[PDB]
């Protein structure tokens, strides 16, 4: 995190910070509660009421993320639908607006198409996490057996040492203190596997995505010279739009450069 | 008799494996039950383990205070 | 469409073989069925080469009597 030593919510500026000053807070920020649905807050409460108590912050992580998903694929439509009304009022305008608008109305429903895929993607890791949630809600009950069972044991010899069950439920016990050592054994192995291994699934979609969007960004930011600034007086107009080749020549190798990806293909270097 | 809830739930958790890889292999309770069956599985055999050294050792001398 | 029986044939058989193997695998048709659904496979196989040669031979065939 960009935090610094301080008292205070101020964060520590960065280079791009320093180069461009932030925006004022969003407007956007209403105060309601920023709930965005009562299901949604309250989901989260009931998966993490009920359920084996080893399975209970696993289930409401699955069901925060499965409400990120949710979200995510509204705002994937909310996207495409602003990209839809942007193409459709890109008609009223001159003809070089019109064809920049149709052009970054494609990019934004591409943008939009990758936002679905990574949610495919999300949901697949969630499918993942969500398998080991399982397999600890079935290892529970077998650590709650062990401790009833030491519990009556202790309560036995406490209260009559002398009990006809003297050693059954000794022998009983220990035999469920090796099925508990091995279940604990798999459910080290198998959470830790699947932890490494979704979040790496997560991981790559999401520098895939990043890159796709980051191409997309640069594509359209190339687009854009298309436009012209030049002011026009009120008597005069410009000639005719000619640069309907340059266009069709960047979004063709906008679409090129996105189908050529690969996950070697990416250019970001971690240091 | 108490060794054999054991063995019950081996063979009841064995069934539904079973009933489970026929009906539709791809479960979602796909190996987290074949885990849980593999950890019964050693429970019961440490228990038929200890069900034999004691049945046989308590069997040999139940039978040797008898006979004296 | 005349096909088609044959591979539907061949789905039910080895649908009924993965019963009998999981509910009684020491049934009395252990075998039986198995060699039965082995020549059923057969079958199947030749019907749907034949199936594909004859589809697409005359798909190309149709086609271009319809674009001459």
């Amino acid at each position: 995190m960009h935090r610094t030593y301080s008292l205070r919510n101020s964060r520590a500026p960065t280079a791009s910070q320093l180069q461009n000053p932030p925006p004022p807070p969003s407007t956007t920020k209403g105060r309601f509660f920023g709930k965005g649905g009562l299901a949604y807050s309250f989901r989260r409460s009931a998966a993490g009421a009920f359920g084996p108590e080893l399975s209970r912050k696993l289930s409401q992580l699955v069901k925060i993320e499965k409400n990120v998903l949710r979200s995510m694929e509204l705002t994937a439509n909310e996207r495409r639908d602003a990209a839809k009304q942007l193409s459709i009022w890109g008609l009223e305008n001159d003809d070089d607006v019109s064809d920049i608008t149709d052009k970054l109305g494609v990019l934004i429903y591409e943008v939009s198409e990758l936002d679905d895929q990574f949610i495919d993607r999300y949901d697949q890791y969630r499918l993942t996490l969500k398998s080991i949630r399982d397999i600890e809600g079935s290892v529970q009950p077998s650590r709650d057996r062990k401790d009833k069972i030491t519990d009556k044991i202790a309560y036995l010899k406490y209260k009559d040492p002398q009990s006809p069950k003297i050693e059954v439920l000794e022998q009983e016990l220990v035999r469920a203190e090796a099925e508990s050592l091995v279940a604990e054994a798999q459910l080290s192995n198998i959470t830790r596997s699947k932890l490494r291994a979704a979040f790496n699934y997560q991981f790559d979609s999401i520098i895939e995505h990043s890159e796709k969007i980051a191409l997309i960004a640069g594509y359209g930011k190339a687009l854009l010279e298309l436009l012209d600034d030049s002011p026009v007086t009120p008597g005069e107009t410009r000639p005719a739009y000619d640069g309907y080749e340059a266009s069709k020549q960047i979004i063709i190798d906008a679409e090129s450069a996105l189908n050529e990806w690969t996950l070697d293909s990416a250019q970001v270097k971690p240091t």
